[PDB]
């Protein structure tokens, strides 16, 4: 059962931009130990249907970009493919939105088994808060010691890896509690920590994943 590699098109570019050095075609999709994808849906126009992941009100409204940016990761979660993924027993997905480039996915084989040893369920692999960290070791990448941190109030949907029942989770919270309203980072951040998920940042991400 391969490893879905998703990428979000958050700007207009090839996804093989993204993962330079991967031998293969990306898949379009909406509505060898990776099936890499590029998701489509969840864009800004064509939501009469994501409503449902924000409250009524805000202020006059949230205004159109910081909702469009969330509703592309939360229609993902709240995809068919996801719950087809469930149904699978697929266990994580990695998602990328593709201002990143990742030219070396070898890091991901062991960072996936640690992940799933030690009971895992978010890798955040873009870091948001500077300052001292309490590092853990995850797991050593050839001769090098990868290691994280437990996540707070940083999360950031940039690049990640999730638990495929963690991401449902999330976004059914997220729509039984009546949607977002202000502090949508904040608030995923709670939602994780009530359901005790297991977010661990990747310390220095930057080596791992490039940010445009
Ligand atoms: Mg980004």
């Amino acid at each position: 059962a391969k490893t879905p590699v998703i990428v979000v098109p958050v700007i207009d570019r090839l996804p093989s931009e993204t993962f330079p050095n991967v031998h293969e075609h990306i898949n379009d999709q909406k509505f060898k130990d990776y099936a890499f994808i590029q998701w489509t849906g969840g864009n800004i126009r064509n939501d009469d249907k994501y409503t449902h992941f924000f409250s009524g009100f805000c202020n006059t409204m949230c205004t159109e970009e910081t909702k469009r940016n969330i509703a592309r990761h939360l229609a993902l979660w709240d995809s068919n493919f996801f719950t087809e993924l469930e149904n699978k027993k697929v266990e994580y997905v990695v998602i990328v939105e593709n201002d990143n480039v990742i030219e070396d996915i070898t890091f991901l084989r062991p960072v996936l088994k640690a992940m799933h040893d030690k009971k895992i369920d978010i890798l955040q692999m873009r870091e948001i808060i500077t300052g001292n960290k309490v590092k853990t070791e995850l797991v050593m990448d050839k001769n090098h010691a990868i290691f994280t941190y437990t996540g707070g109030y940083d999360v950031s949907l940039s690049a990640y890896i999730i638990r495929v029942t963690t991401a449902l989770n999330i976004v059914d919270e997220i729509i039984k509690s009546g949607g977002l309203s202000s502090g949508f980072y904040f608030e995923i951040a709670r939602i994780e920590n009530e359901m005790k998920i297991n977010r661990q940042i990747l310390d220095n991400a930057a080596k791992y994943v490039e940010h445009d």
